[PDB]
């Protein structure tokens, strides 16, 4: 067949990504409780890349593409990956200009309320249709019909696993079966006078898993003295499936933070309850949902009972936050975390009093490079052995870079 | 070393490609026979992309590759395919333009008659002389010394199965080994006054397999009433491995179809006489050849019985196509495609009287992105139980993009 | 997230690369000792493309990657290979030109005296420190922890193997385990009068295996008559957990080579000396590490008791070059390599006089793309069976296309 100029091919074609290099080391005292999802690395090289391409096919259709490369190098004692690239999301969106909506069809992202929204969400193939008639508001209904589950390993709800009572992969959620995900959101973002104003709702039914239903709303005020408040509910009720087991619960989270920047100086403040005494329960469907802005430290919301995709325990969390900015270039920082879990079991495992310390660094290189750093120490109460404590300390490097 | 821009690098790249997203189900009642051939798809979404670029390396010489992602997600009950892109063809061309000859040697799709020349065509390691000294007529010679067969599946001859006796991989065509391929083809393509004239002459030299031998002559008017006639006769004369198991016969298919278009609408007449009554007998070497402008239907000819690519028992089948299209741009139409394969096995397995029905749309939306659908439905006068008939029904929505 | 245009995106990129076929057959009679590294290739398609992407991503800062495409297609009997590239080296490079230094961190092609520097060079993950504030000279640290071994198999020191006493997998030079690789280098290019003097001292100390030490001196006019003359010494020391297990030895080789070129002429007279009688030694870490200047012949140095890259045996060999080169574009040339290894053993495996031969024409069709063809033959006076001598012959064609 005949065959263009790729420089002539190339003009349809947007491309945008990201090149990450961690250098991680997790260490762990001999009482602490590990699981899956704590930072276990040792000197271990991270790098993922993600390149997008976007392509005007026809009058109103757009092709994308995202190719991954997901690979570990080990640092002491050590492989050297040799992996290629994979096809991460491949699918095609269709606008009507006409009525401000778009239909957008295949394996694509899911971005929802409960995954996370980063380089590292959740997958699924399935439909997206969304509204923008109203300004400052996007309206959205979705149907997924199949995960990529295996790329998320722990990171998703039924895949998680913790140490104790002489097993290493106690199921923290023990998920037979999944369906369906069908959904709907409202989110908003109106510029008010002071500020902008971004309330969300949510709601979600996943088939053989439960009914999920969120609501967000977070205020940003514009000027001096620039300040954030929001405040989050989030709610889950279990299919009958799981139901009738008995050994499971609905799902409440309530979280509020605020947070304050004036001088190069900033600070937050919130918190945040969760879980169940006595059954397990999640609030997302994958790692930590899009809830980044709620949460703090690094590893304490990864300790067993307190994980968000899946965990047993009651949890009560306050925190603060603070640094400096040393010329819009550098900020050096802290966050504070501490609350614990109550437990119900006779093992009380995952229970007690819980610590995070957490010192950082983040240099703005350039608008696209940003380098990274941060020393966690986590403190539990109440170890593997409950009446003796346990330390676990994290080290990150990061080097990022957007385009 | 040095390391030249690449936006002076492409320069020299000509690049094509194809995007196709398949949704399929094919449904069967239980007295259908099934094989590796037919549509088992359970509303799987398949996507299938490639994209071939050919750089002008040297005066003279070109190098082409393509890259391939061939991947399904499961509908119901689910994978999520996580894949890359192979190095599908990789070659080089050698042209001197005094004798209009070119040399094509390395991994190429083959293209000849008896395999697909599409999408998914058999490719293999070998060398291609063409010829283009005579306007109208193109003379080749090639030799192939290995096959990519695993790519293939139950397309390629000797890889197909079906169920039957008891058993699920019943072997269609029996295969213990292959040789090279050595062959030789001639194809016109001559404006004369009234139209347009397109025989072709092809032969080749299976080593342990057969002696093929296939002649097609096509002419197709181009003025109100626009009509096409084309014959063809394939044989083969099987190699004394298999000659020796008195099990197989030589192929024999003689084809014949007619069409004809006027105002928008358009329909075809043909038929085909192939196979033998006892023993197992092939037409093609890789799934239905280049025969798609001779048969109709679409799940027919992968009945038990009645594949192109190895079967046992005689297959006689006239067919009629019709359609109207709306605006050049919508196309709505159908096939049906009646017959019956004669078997002189005691079980008469795949035997007895044939047919579809193929109700069908094609949406040309631009001249690079076309979406289609059709719904088969097939009916089998003698299923597992002999007395008894069968169904088979087959959906498939197709969005397919060429560039 | 926004996205920009490929074609902007692609002005911060440069390019290089390396396309290559070989056509390789190898073969053996009854009596010749076979090993792990002498070509067993039959009729073998083998292809090898590298693309390498460097990328200007912030001031001071690049990011380089290499894809690789490495398969084979068998010729007689055969494979067909389905596979796509890998990211076989991927890092960033920070350049400080006020002290004229580079940092290079990341999976990087180590090219380094004991490694290959070509396109099938050892790959590790480390850190590289470069400066070139004196001119003509560059002196750098590196330190690496992590090696890609898997893609070099029987390249690497330890992972080699030779037929013997009954057994297939004889190991060359057992290596249980390896440590991290420190290491610096002064490399010299002078232009002096009469021509350029490059002068090299390579140091390096590899944890668990050994410590590394190397010099080598080249000088090479540039007027009729043109000569060079190099000299090398490489060396090492064993590390303590090889040296208490008596059955290995330090390195030593000594290697001299002289060239003339003159009228279209050229020839070229060398030696080298290297291993031990009794114990297993290595001269380089991969293959036969940048010594490329330093050999001759193509598989003489592969043949049991010779390997450079671990072997018992004590190698003395002189070789004579020469080739006329017709219009600055086909040489036709050949080698003679003559010596043998003493060996200490009772069975002397490996040892006696050795002799090859090599016809070759190499034919620089443009300065990309340069066919080559070689045919080898091989002489061991003493084969399996010791008092009768063997024959290994083997014969490439090659395509080479660099961009
Ligand atoms: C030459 C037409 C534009 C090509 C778009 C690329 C499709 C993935
Ligand atoms: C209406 C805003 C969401 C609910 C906030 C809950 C904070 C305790
Ligand atoms: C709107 C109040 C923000 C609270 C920030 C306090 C952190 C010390
Ligand atoms: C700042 C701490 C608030 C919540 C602590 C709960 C302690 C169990
Ligand atoms: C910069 C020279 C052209 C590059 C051709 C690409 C080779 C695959
Ligand atoms: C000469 C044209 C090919 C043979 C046609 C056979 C149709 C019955
Ligand atoms: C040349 C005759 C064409 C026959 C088409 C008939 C279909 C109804
Ligand atoms: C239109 C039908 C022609 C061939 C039918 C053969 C029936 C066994
Ligand atoms: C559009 C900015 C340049 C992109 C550089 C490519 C990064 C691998
Ligand atoms: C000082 C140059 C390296 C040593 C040469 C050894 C040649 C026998
Ligand atoms: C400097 C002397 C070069 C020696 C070359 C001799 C090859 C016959
Ligand atoms: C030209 C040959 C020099 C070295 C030969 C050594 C013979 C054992
Ligand atoms: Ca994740
Ligand atoms: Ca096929
Ligand atoms: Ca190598």
């Amino acid at each position: 067949g005949a065959m263009g100029p790729l420089e002539e091919a190339i003009k349809d074609v947007d491309v945008s990504g990201v090149l990450r290099y961690r250098y991680d080391t997790g260490n762990f005292d001999k009482n602490f409780l590990n699981n899956s999802n704590l930072n276990n690395s040792k000197q271990d090289h991270k790098y993922r890349a993600q390149v997008n391409f976007s392509a005007a096919i026809a009058d109103n259709f757009k092709a994308f593409v995202q190719f991954d490369y997901n690979a570990v190098d080990g640092g002491t004692g050590a492989t050297n990956a040799e992996k290629g690239l994979f096809v991460r999301q491949l699918y095609l969106t269709y606008t009507n200009e006409d009525v401000a909506t778009s239909v957008i069809a295949g394996k694509q992202q899911l971005n929802i309320i409960w995954t996370d929204n980063g380089v590292d969400g959740l997958v699924g193939t399935g439909v997206k249709v969304v509204n923008n008639s109203i300004d400052g508001l996007t309206l959205a209904a979705f149907a997924v019909d199949s995960f990529m589950a295996a790329e998320q390993g722990s990171d998703l709800l039924g895949q998680s696993t913790y140490v104790g009572n002489g097993k290493n992969n106690n199921d923290s959620f023990k998920l037979d079966s999944i369906g369906n995900l069908y959904g709907a959101a409202a989110v908003g973002s109106y510029d008010l006078a002071g500020g902008q104003f971004n309330p969300q709702l949510w709601l979600a039914y996943w088939d053989q898993v439960a009914f999920f239903y969120a609501v967000d709303a977070a205020y940003s005020t514009t000027i001096g003295i620039n300040w954030t408040l929001e405040g989050a509910y989030l709610g889950n009720s279990l299919d009958s499936e799981l139901d009738d087991k008995k050994t499971y619960a609905n799902g409440n989270l309530f979280a509020l933070k605020g947070s304050i920047e004036v001088n190069g100086w900033d600070a937050s403040l919130g918190g945040l309850y969760y879980g169940d005494k006595e059954k397990a329960s999640t609030v997302v469907i994958e790692d930590q949902g899009n809830l980044g802005s709620l949460l703090a430290g690094e590893e304490i919301f990864y300790t067993t009972g307190s994980r968000l995709n899946g965990d047993t325990g009651r949890n009560i969390f306050g925190y603060v936050t603070g640094g400096y900015t040393f010329n819009e270039t550098v900020r050096v920082g802290a966050d504070f975390v501490y609350g614990g879990t109550k437990t119900e079991a006779t093992t009380h495992l995952g229970g007690g009093k819980k610590l995070e310390a957490v010192a950082r660094v983040d240099y703005k290189y350039s608008p696209k490079l940003n380098f990274s750093a941060f020393y966690s120490y986590v403190n539990l109460d109440q170890g593997v052995n409950t009446n003796e404590s346990a330390d676990h300390s994290t080290v990150r490097l990061q080097a990022l870079y957007k385009f």
